[PDB]
């Protein structure tokens, strides 16, 4: 039994008037790593001007040749308020992420999250999320 | 290197562990301060502060309580506090066994048990947070551990 | 019960190089002298299939470790070999040069991986050390 999730759309905005992340450390010129970025990525349930906010991706990603992410996917949805998905994995725009756990309605969750670039804007981009999660809450 | 793959089965509801009446001392200030911020929030964005924590965990409230574990890790502010730490136990019967914890919010809410080592290998579950006592230099947070350990 | 596969890695050798011309990590924050914690190091540890000059690089440990009395780790173990290219193992735990690590997830060929990673000191060098990794994990079928 797989959780029937809709495709989510993460707004990754590094700069601009709607910037939702910030770098707190920089990369060492000798090694080429070390940059840490704290992010509060907004996550919508769809595309378009009437898409509503349903979750936040609150955490950080560090650059060590590739970006290693660690964030809580906390749901602002009315029915799923409080429940979170715990995500850890490599790369922001493409690749996969691991569902290492969850809380509330998604307690003891496990699965993966597929990422796909959908739109590149001037100060950010939108990343499509496909969640293949499983919950033994039964 | 060598990678072996063996088909088998996983007993999800193998060993159920339930720890009640655990109290974490979250002390951001004072002489007993057990954490420190190493970055500050970006004044334009409103986030970025990273705090490294070594929270002590006791088996009760009062003077008869004894330290049983340390919450060693970090928590970063991105509108709320996202945690990530190893709950390493220090008592005799559980020395070495750790619980890997991730989740939002420190004072309340729920934390996710994403793994463990030693006696808590492959552990999954949740940790319930509840405000127990507010103090001058911080607060005591009651923890309620509900999880499972697969046996395989 | 859940049908799956028990994955067992042996003889993986991680290069932990804090200094030298092959340094593969860098501290970004310092320890707070008042409390005794706060040092954050971002690490890109190389993992090889053996010891010696004939060893091939098979994976990277990309993440970070913070000091709070001990070293709390969080990183992705992404493999570089052709068969496992892109697949990762999500790892969290305490101590770098010894002890146990926990497998909290995985992607690609190791989706929903759960288990532990054992560490053991092998070679102590002037600029770093080499840690042998033994992985005992489980992945559910598909």
């Amino acid at each position: 039994n797989q959780i029937n999730f809709t495709k989510l759309y993460l707004h990754h905005t590094p700069a601009g008037p709607e910037q939702n992340q910030s770098a707190v450390t920089s990369n060492d010129k000798k090694i080429g790593l070390g940059c840490i970025v704290v992010n509060n990525w907004s996550v919508y349930d769809g595309i378009g001007s009437d898409a509503k906010l349903v979750a936040y991706a609150k955490g950080l990603h560090v650059f060590a040749g590739a970006w290693h992410n660690s964030f809580s996917l906390v749901f602002e949805d009315e029915r799923l308020k409080g429940s979170t998905l715990q995500v850890m994995g490599l790369i922001v725009e493409e690749g996969d992420w691991a569902i290492v756990g969850g809380t509330g309605q998604f307690a003891m969750a496990t699965g993966v999250i597929l990422k796909k670039m959908q739109e590149q804007k001037q100060y950010g981009n939108i990343i499509e999320l496909t969640i293949h999660g499983f919950c033994p809450l039964l």
